């Protein structure tokens, strides 16, 4: 489960939370975020 509960809208809104997380690539969800670690 590499996802984090974050309020996202569109793909780039989740790109921001993952930016500070130091990871790359991600996705979105009705009320959740998706992050992909190396």
């Amino acid at each position: 489960g590499v996802e984090i509960n974050v309020k996202c809208s569109g793909s780039p809104q989740c790109l921001k939370p993952c930016k500070d997380a130091g990871m790359r690539f991600g996705k979105c969800m009705n009320r959740k975020c998706h992050c992909t670690p190396k």
